[PDB]
């Protein structure tokens, strides 16, 4: 009933600390629909905070301790009252153990205590699951969550790619990046960058990029000059060059960028100034999602969704999430929307928001 | 959340006494699938047998009372946990009011005092739904339990014609009949043939079809002589030749073929030859299975399974019937079986049966 634990058999690739990174299965046989989900989990961009996100975070950093099980959630349940339309999928959870975002791709360094090795994690877990039924699938869907949002988009192209050269030309790779799709812009106030909590979003990728040894896609990294491949990991920037469809779940007052923003809304009173800081963010992020043809980005404070139990229960415009994404998959291959943005000014000016 | 009942716009054709036929539907516009159900519920063969028919269950003769909402239920249900694979479907449940096992293809004569029209029903339904999305249609499942399940087998060819020459050729028509193989065998012990229950399998046809001016299909019609079209009321009989794929739903112990052979199985202790006639009954329904492809039939006493809540709950060779109807869809367009027919020899062997 759950998915159950593998651990790569490429030793080459692992997580930071060297132990071996892994994959939940569930295998459904009568369907070729298969669900590749990238957990997240912020990052960290330098040696001092690795070490300490070692301390506080193991998880997210090493195999250790992984559970033998996993039960899926959200777009993992196999229950069709929690997932109505793809609850009989192949299911596939990929754990986050590399904190780069999913973008290294070398070797560890003799010169570093961890490897980033998440691109490569991505691209072993598709080769070891060709030997376990994707070779027959008719859909693969990267789908990830904050991080592994983020991770959908640095990767869908080269899972593409991947399935292409080894052979596998009719499987259809797409992507789904839930709560992954930020802004690289100002603070509200200052602060200095020293943790993922203090350091503006430019800024953290700038640093993790060189730390992680990180890899942007290529139809983005041409946009962009040497050492400026940062700008791959904001969405509105990647997302006009991807080859594969992605449809992106963004809230729009998203938790992680109020943070990094230095933001905190808890039901206070607010001053004009911070009003219009929030304001603005909502019609920035509207903009950045007009062209984008299948979206779901409500006006609510909060932070993924596509594997919580309640994802069913969100609606813009009339239209649930699980809807919009069938329709999708429909318009793929009358009365069914993909592109679902809304465009009151406050958090929760939808009624459906979580609470 | 109900189908909605609708009265058929062309006025030549109606229930026995007149009033106008009818369907029920509730509309997905998310889904190209469209599940035509028709109802049940025996049938009378003279007029005396008809007029206490009208008079004891006129619900199955009339409009009259018909509610103007119906609940789907099983195979109809619009709800994911009831209906795993197909609860997204364009619903429809056409009442069973033409007493003629959904054979008659004549307006009234001057001679009687009912008419019996259900093949026409049956195409009228089709037409009117045309208007209401049927053409965008890509599968038309035509569906039915008990009499309506023998009433697919007598109209599935005439409807994928019927498409065909209106000008839609690329809908999938597709049966699913339930309940409604029966053998046209001797009864265990004779009773006069005065009424439904009396009436042995052949003679009740042979008489109705005469009564009705029943039609059979023409690929049927041809393989009997003239006088002979009775024959193609026996699945048996009728499926060899039928172009539409069409899944068959049986149980081996049918309360319905038990009623007409004389047979009243109740948990009682029962003699050596009842014993023997009933073990056989078994084994024939199996025998006239073995070149169905597609297929469920369980070693159970009972009758109908489609419409009914918990049809989700039997399994034959650790497969469930709406799993094992999926296989089928899939085939149609590796571990997802289409056959599944008990081989034990008398009801409840399975232990899944309803009880
Ligand atoms: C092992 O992983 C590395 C990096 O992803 C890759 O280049 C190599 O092809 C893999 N080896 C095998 C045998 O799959
Ligand atoms: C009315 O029904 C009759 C019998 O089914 C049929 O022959 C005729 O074509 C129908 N008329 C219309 C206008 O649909
Ligand atoms: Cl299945
Ligand atoms: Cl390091
Ligand atoms: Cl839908
Ligand atoms: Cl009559
Ligand atoms: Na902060
Ligand atoms: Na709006
Ligand atoms: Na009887
Ligand atoms: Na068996």
């Amino acid at each position: 009933e759950d998915l159950r634990l593998h651990l790569l058999l490429n030793t080459s690739v692992t997580c930071n600390d060297g132990s071996p990174a892994g994959y939940y299965l569930k295998e459904s046989r009568g369907s070729r629909r298969w669900l590749l989900f990238l957990e997240g989990g912020w990052y960290c961009f330098n040696r001092e905070n690795c070490d300490s996100r070692y301390d506080t975070m193991r998880r997210l950093m090493s195999s250790r301790d992984w559970p033998r099980t996993r039960t899926g959630t959200g777009i993992l349940s196999s229950q069709p009252e929690e997932n109505p339309y793809w609850w009989n999928a192949n299911m596939v959870f990929i754990p986050y153990c590399s904190s780069d975002v999913w973008s290294g791709a070398s070797s560890k360094s003799e010169k570093n205590e961890y490897a980033f090795m998440g691109a490569l994690i991505i691209q072993e877990v598709v080769r070891e699951l060709l030997g376990r039924g994707l070779s027959g699938a008719k859909v693969l869907l990267l789908a990830g969550s904050a991080a592994g949002g983020t991770g959908v988009l640095l990767n869908v192209d080269r899972v593409a790619e991947q399935l292409e050269k080894l052979g596998y030309p009719a499987i259809q790779v797409r992507g789904l990046a839930d709560s992954g799709w930020f802004l690289d812009n100002k603070q509200y106030r200052h602060t200095d960058c020293v943790d993922t909590i203090t350091c503006a979003p430019t800024e953290a990728i700038r640093r993790g990029i060189r730390y992680w040894n990180g890899v942007v896609p290529e139809r983005c990294r041409r946009q962009f000059q040497e050492g400026e491949e940062w700008n791959c990991f904001f969405g509105y920037k990647v997302y006009p060059t991807l080859r594969s469809p992605v449809f992106v779940v963004q809230w729009l007052f998203d938790e992680a960028q109020l943070t990094v923003d230095n933001v905190h809304l808890t039901g206070q009173p607010v001053q004009e100034g911070l009003r219009l800081y929030i304001q603005n963010l909502g019609r920035e992020l509207r903009h950045t999602l007009k062209d984008v043809p299948a979206s779901f980005a409500p006006a609510c404070l909060s932070h993924e969704i596509i594997i919580r139990s309640h994802w069913t229960d969100v609606q813009v415009k009339g239209t649930s999430l699980p809807r919009a994404l069938h329709c999708w998959d429909r318009s793929l291959h009358k009365g069914c929307p993909v592109h679902l943005v809304d465009s009151c000014p406050w958090p929760h000016c939808n009624p459906s928001c979580p609470t």
